[PDB]
């Protein structure tokens, strides 16, 4: 593939030879639409990254949930970290809003006080064994899935969280809080739970790069056990 | 109460008398500031309520609701749809297992997405049970300003 351009005020204009790239991408697109395949990732992280703030506007831009949103502004120079935050909050809502994906944590959460209230602390049961009634209520809120109950969105969220925690040294965990009912993302830096906007320049920029790359890899590789092992080129 | 105005350039300006209205409003304000009382509501819904208003309200829901926020924009752009949707979603997020006091946003913080991670952080309601005795010193502290007592977010939704 050759990109060519002639200077201003030149009678003879040079053309570009981009046909083979179109042919290869046509192969990818046609095969993918007929039967889902793993798509390559093309990202550019130039100096336009490290911009301040996050999630500036609601960004009505095309439904971050859909797969081909991973190619939007992918080579712009600055990763769309607002897109990542919106997608992460989407994943958290999908995970916590499924009875099958909530009864699993309800069952585990109930079988944690027994490991604690049995030893003592009679004050950690008044408003905590009431949550056992919620697990009992989940029985009548269910019996429609019975089997499976393995959400794809939960797997994507876990993969992205593991990648973020493994690559970024200071960050140990990342999650979404809904109480105080603005949606906000919190991380753990050096053992301290801090929100996403109080990061420093160097831990927020690197996290933005890693999170955007992980999101695009996960969205473009749905048929891989580890989506981050997909192929692509990153600048 | 008489509201008066004179045309610009007139030698003599008509004066409006608003003293008795101020007296009644002072009665209301002082009695409320000593002991909580139910206050009147004055709302105007003009034809501009249907127009889609723009306020750049993104993450503006820090929303420390005081009792006197009901008098803000009450005779102007009061009944807007986007504000209702935003407030309703915010309140529903807060209302889920409604516990939220000035302190219980921390109890729900340690009882949600915590209580499952390792590291000897099993502390749930344990460290702040002595702070839970400050709940009366906390939930009554928000309305300790007796002029600003409101209902809970569930009796309000």
């Amino acid at each position: 593939i050759r990109l060519s351009r002639s200077a201003l005020g030149t009678a003879e204009r040079r053309d570009s030879e981009v046909k083979p790239a179109k042919d290869l991408a046509d192969i990818w697109r046609v095969i993918n639409e007929v039967n889902t395949i793993n798509l390559p990732t093309f990202a550019l992280y130039n100096v336009e990254r490290s911009q301040p703030f996050n999630r500036n506007i609601k960004d009505n831009t095309g439904r971050r949930e859909e797969r081909f949103d991973a190619y939007s502004q992918t080579l712009g120079g600055a990763g769309r970290f607002d897109h990542f935050v919106e997608w992460y909050i989407y994943l958290h809502k999908r995970t916590v809003s499924d009875i099958s994906s909530s009864i699993k944590e309800l069952e585990q959460q109930v079988n944690d006080l027994q490991r604690t209230v049995d030893g003592g602390m009679v004050s950690v049961k008044s408003l905590l064994e009431q949550m056992k009634f919620k697990l009992s209520e989940a029985i009548e809120r269910n019996d429609a899935a019975v089997s499976s109950r393995v959400l794809t969105e939960s797997v994507q969220k876990s993969i992205v969280e593991k990648a973020i925690c493994s690559v970024v040294p200071s960050i140990s965990n990342i999650w979404v809080e809904m109480i105080t009912g603005s949606d906000l993302v919190k991380v753990t830096n050096d053992g301290h739970d801090v929100t996403i906007d109080q990061l420093s320049d160097g831990q927020r920029v690197f996290l933005s790069l890693v999170a955007d790359l992980a999101r695009r890899m996960v969205m473009l590789n749905p048929l891989l056990e580890n989506p981050l092992e997909g192929r692509g080129i990153v600048l």
